[PDB]
């Protein structure tokens, strides 16, 4: 029995460490252990129906985070469902991601490790956990899948955008279409490759830019062109195609915010409540 600042708090479900809980009264989630008090900090900053809320916090001498309860992750979800989600679900969970982003974008900060295990579902609703990697707006940076990163940070970017998530969302959107990775790079320097013998090499003629970025200097990329979509992403719906394709544009200045994906036209059935 650990106490918090708020109450007193039990399987083991954890990993890379999280327990389960009970309250005095509720179930709740503690999240054992530098990238804890930022954490707590930003997720303080970070108030949203799509944000994994935390309700106290335990120090001893090892931190605990308490955390709402979340039933599950995104991870399992897409290995119950392994070629992919129900047209009705991708639209609900996407919708969901859209809107936990858009606020972190607006309050400065990104999350930075946007990926399925890192989008946890109740059973009712999903929400953005694991701010161990965000950016504040203004404070300085201080393993990991690279699978959702985007191409210009890959590439040696360290500037500070919102772009960096929404690439990150376009892997998730279409892998809750096939249910299968996007870009899954065999190592670290076939992320890139990857990204490129799907998408075509970024040429310099429409993104002037990558120029200026420290691996494209060091480094020359296997000329590819783009697969279409058809064979990406066999049978999806128009709009759709419409909508990750501005997600997953090379350009972090032409690709789309969360705010505006919000409002494409593939949302048109879903109730915003
Ligand atoms: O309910 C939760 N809220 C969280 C907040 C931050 C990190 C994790 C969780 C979390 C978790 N719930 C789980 C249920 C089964 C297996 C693992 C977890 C888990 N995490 O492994």
């Amino acid at each position: 029995y650990f106490q918090g600042l708020m109450e007193k708090y039990l399987e083991k479900v954890g990993e890379g460490v999280v327990y389960k809980a009970k309250d005095s009264q509720r179930i709740v989630a503690l999240k054992r252990i530098s990238t804890a008090i930022r954490e707590i900090s930003l997720l303080k900053e970070l108030h949203h129906p799509n944000i994994v809320s935390l309700i106290d916090v335990i120090h001893s001498e090892c931190l605990t985070l308490v955390f709402e309860f979340m039933e599950k992750d995104l991870k399992k979800v897409l290995d119950e469902n392994k070629t992919g989600l129900q047209d009705s679900q991708i639209k609900i969970y996407l919708y969901q991601l859209l809107r936990g982003v858009a606020h972190c974008h607006q309050h400065r900060i990104l999350h930075r490790d946007l990926k399925p295990q890192n989008l946890l579902i109740n059973s009712d609703a999903l929400k953005l956990a694991d701010f161990g990697l965000a950016r504040a707006f203004g404070i300085p940076v201080r393993v990991v899948t690279l699978w959702y990163r985007a191409p210009d940070v890959l590439m040696g970017s360290k500037k500070y955008s919102t772009s960096v998530d929404i690439w990150s969302i376009g892997c998730i959107f279409a892998e809750m279409i096939t249910g299968k990775p996007l870009f899954p790079g065999v190592t670290d320097d076939d992320q890139l490759p990857k990204i490129f013998s799907i998408l075509g090499t970024p040429n310099p003629r429409e993104w002037p830019q990558v120029q200026e970025l420290p691996l494209w200097k060091q480094r020359t990329f296997q000329v590819f062109e783009k697969k279409p979509w058809s064979s990406i992403i066999p049978g999806f719906c128009q709009e759709g195609i419409d909508l990750l394709s501005n997600m997953l544009c090379f350009d972090p200045n032409k690709r789309i915010s969360a705010r505006d994906a919000m409002n494409h036209p593939y949302f048109k059935d879903l109730d915003p409540q």
